[PDB]
């Protein structure tokens, strides 16, 4: 077999990116300041964290085993519990004591035949009493919210219609539906998208099969009262290339950024309209809603070139690390229109941004607050000379959070400091009467001075100030998505505004 | 109540001394070099590691909750499992989410009444299929060697005759007895010593009650074929001082270093002879044996002043940090003699040393190899300017290991490097045919550059070279004692030479 290295090597596992690979508990975390005593619930986040050194050199960050962190808050105290998802990959590699799964989303490079290739490393959501650990090439893995035990692959009591389940399902705060999809839904390189939903009782509601114009990556989507919307990143899959050992994804400079719009209820697959936005990268969706004319306002991070530069075009062409910025865009779509080409979007702020969150009590409806990561190159915001040699590679950098009030246009910015970077934030309503966007924001920090992680708690009344800074004595490697599950919410999700 | 601090403060919890407080697993540790594939067994070590910040300022290192590390070796792979002993203190403080136990060995400063005040933080030994987590003011806590679950306080099937069980029992490799004692055996300030032993079947064998001339600290002891030997450190306890909030221990410059000798089998308490060595600190025993004349050769670390300088005499007199050296001493004792004063010992090497280990297959008999920690002040051995500001305080420093061959007088020295310090080592016989002192040495390193811990594996054929260096991504705080449990030893202890 290709040799099994016995320590980590390469930039993707160097410095702050070096895997720790711990599972267990650290209770009664150290706190500077004071955690508001009324906060009660759990912040769950997932990170890619290779459990064994890869036989693939420079294996991308996206291919690392999912490790789940839970931060359990009560009466101003906080405990950490941490555990790897027991994927098929995790278990078989643990039994063998060596890596067996090969290249990202390329089964032809695996050393054994896997049934499920999930790393379950991209999002961790709450649904009907379980956590669901998500990875867009796979069904979810179900887990226990209290112990982080893995129950196994989850197929929704045999109802799951698709091979694949998106990392970005949406929770309708009014209907309590979980609205879902999968792309490549019939296997590697397929153009099949399966759109499907579940009612709060767990029964499947929608199931619609549609066809994408290209086999492109649909990482995120959007949901409004009457529509679902599929923005396609111009990374394209050819299974014949994969059979020869090639990459699953390859950029295509010749295509638009497709944005499909389908009626949310009762549609057939031929009802989808593939609108054509100017060529660019479809980043995360903040939220979408229908305005008073019935037009879709789609607000999302949007870049003009390939953010995932390690998967360049057919001729190896694309940008370098740190070159491509993404911006907070508003696209207007009208399902009634037969005009496919769309105008350049308008931009809500100027910051290089990503990982937008809203108050999910207005998800799918008009929102007026967004919280997001920023990367500010302004001199002195990040001490790059100190940070970069300690940082490793392979993951995006964020050196602050911003809060946009969409009514007033005011922006507040949280800067953790010159030798700290942030992950994706979560928003927590102050209480069940709180107005939209009023409450607390939490965000994990990488402290490059200590080479430790910290968890910051902010009040939305003044985002610039830490009310509490929770000081971890270990590193939590840069991660992907996370969510708050409030103790006062019976189904784990907040009540509609 | 005295307020409960929410983060650690003070020199004893700063830098490398900052508690981590993690429990759980890190499997398949990163390895540089190659761990000999024939090594099979587990290295257990215990560290004091406060689970909650103390309400006592500058609480000594010796008062921290015991956390057990196991390093499980097979076929050149190694896994870490780590878990706190569930002492009464640990559990009640965990329930309250605050510290409740007060000063070291002073129950009058506790916030609640404890039955058992053990931190179980000093040694971790194997006996009859369990681990015993030891602390000299208490009975042992029994634990599972595989899972590190705590079973509870252990009383040897109701046979334990003493309130206290030493951290340094000796395992007779010929009789397979565990030879034990406790001082302050009837409670705080008592001069009662209970000497007791267990056969390999678990049945109590010896039980002798004796009386110490002062209530002095007896941290370690020695066992020969026909004698047991009790060296008393000139720290003395007065319970009236404790009732006023004072220290359990206070140095007494006016007394000798007492060395009691008792016949090993069949004695009464009045058979003890209290010999009087020149005033000094009784450090760890390497081993003791009877020579051809029937005289006891007692080989032990010995200093001329108070190593535990934070507990000075009644007038605050005592040395400063880093001042006192201990040396490898040989005391000759003759139980037949009626002369109580003893001569100055001879010294086996020049090094400032401690934490001596032998090949325990000759424990209680003549040994000719000792492995020990050294602290070399020679310029450049340790880069103090880099290390000291990162080190914190409260624990002893060792910047090498030494191996003394007692027949030839040859010494080899292992120096991990200018920015690394060591803990106490373990010795592992090469196999069951190996000659005395032939095999492997393991030692945990603090790497002040990375602020990580490492586990070094050395071959006794060349102590200067690391065969393997196991690279932990977390800190294990400086600890106390540890032991090897070989997989080929059914009862956990090696076969006699
Ligand atoms: O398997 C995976 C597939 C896709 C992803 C996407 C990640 C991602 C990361 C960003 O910084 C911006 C973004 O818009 C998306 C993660 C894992
Ligand atoms: O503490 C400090 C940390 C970083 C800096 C950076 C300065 C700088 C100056 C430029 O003209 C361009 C730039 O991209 C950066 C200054 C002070
Ligand atoms: O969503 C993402 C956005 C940006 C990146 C950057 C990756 C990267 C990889 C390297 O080898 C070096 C580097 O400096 C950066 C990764 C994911
Ligand atoms: O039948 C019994 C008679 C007496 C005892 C005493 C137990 C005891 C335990 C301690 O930790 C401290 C102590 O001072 C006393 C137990 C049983
Ligand atoms: O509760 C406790 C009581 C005593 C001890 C002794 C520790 C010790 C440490 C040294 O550096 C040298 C030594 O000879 C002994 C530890 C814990
Ligand atoms: O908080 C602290 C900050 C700095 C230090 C430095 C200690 C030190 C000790 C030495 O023997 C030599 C040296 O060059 C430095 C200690 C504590
Ligand atoms: O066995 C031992 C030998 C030495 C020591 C040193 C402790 C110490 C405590 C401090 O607060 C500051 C310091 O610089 C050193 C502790 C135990
Ligand atoms: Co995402
Ligand atoms: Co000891």
């Amino acid at each position: 077999l290709p040799p099994a290295p016995r320590y980590f090597q390469g930039e993707n596992t160097a410095g702050f990116m070096r895997p720790v690979r711990f599972e267990g508990d650290i209770t009664n975390l150290e706190v500077v300041g004071e955690i508001p005593k009324s906060i009660e619930g759990t912040f769950y986040r997932v990170m890619p964290e290779p459990h064994l050194p890869s036989f693939i050199p420079n294996d991308p960050w996206f291919n690392g085993d999912g490790n789940i962190s839970g931060f359990y808050f009560k009466d101003g105290h906080v405990d950490l519990k941490q555990r790897y998802v027991r994927t098929e990959k995790f278990v078989r590699e643990a039994e063998a004591r060596r890596s067996l799964l090969g290249k990202y989303r390329n089964r032809y490079t695996d050393l054994v035949e896997f049934k499920i290739r999930s790393t379950a490393n991209t999002n961790i959501v709450y649904w009907r009493g379980q956590l669901l650990a998500l990875k867009e090439d796979s069904p979810p893995y179900a887990m226990d919210p209290e112990t982080l035990e893995t129950f196994g692959v989850y197929d929704f009591d045999g109802q799951l219609p698709s091979l694949t389940f998106t990392a970005h399902p949406k929770f309708d705060p009014v209907t309590r539906e979980m609205v879902c999809f999968g792309y490549e839904a019939k296997g590697d390189g397929t153009r099949d998208i399966c759109y499907y939903s579940f009612g709060p009782d767990g029964k499947i509601a929608e199931t619609v099969w549609l066809v994408s114009p290209v086999c492109g990556m649909i990482h995120d989507f959007a949901v409004t009262e009457n529509f679902v919307i599929f923005p396609i990143i111009p990374l394209v899959c050819d299974v014949e290339r994969m059979k020869q050992g090639g990459d699953h994804w390859q950029w295509d400079y010749s295509i638009p950024m497709y944005i499909g719009v389908l009626p949310r209820r009762g549609a057939q697959g031929s009802d989808v309209k593939w609108f054509e936005a100017p060529h660019g990268f479809a980043g995360h969706v903040a939220n979408a809603f229908e305005d008073d004319k019935g037009h879709i306002q789609l607000q999302m991070a949007y870049a003009k070139d390939n953010v995932f530069f390690w998967w360049p075009d057919a001729n190896g062409k694309g940008p370098r690390p740190g070159e491509v910025e993404a911006h907070f865009a508003n696209f207007v779509l009208d399902y009634q229109s037969d005009k496919l080409p769309l105008a350049e979007p308008t931009y809500l702020v100027d910051d290089d941004m990503e990982f937008p969150r809203i108050d999910d009590r207005v998800a799918t409806r008009k929102h007026k607050h967004t919280f997001f990561c920023i990367f500010d190159r302004k001199p002195g915001v990040t001490d790059f000379e100190f940070v970069m040699p300690r940082a490793g590679g392979g993951a995006p950098m964020s050196n602050g959070l911003a809060h946009l009030n969409h009514e007033t246009g005011d922006i507040q910015r949280y800067l953790p400091g010159p030798r700290k970077l942030t992950g994706e934030c979560i928003f927590i309503p102050r209480n069940s009467e709180a107005a939209e966007g009023d409450g607390y924001v939490m965000v994990l920090l990488a402290n490059y001075e200590d080479m430790c992680s910290e968890l910051a708690v902010l009040d939305t009344k003044d985002l610039t100030n830490e009310v509490a800074l929770i000081k971890l004595p270990v590193r939590l490697r840069p991660g992907l998505h996370g969510n708050w599950v409030d103790k006062s919410d019976v189904d784990g999700h907040p009540a509609p505004l």
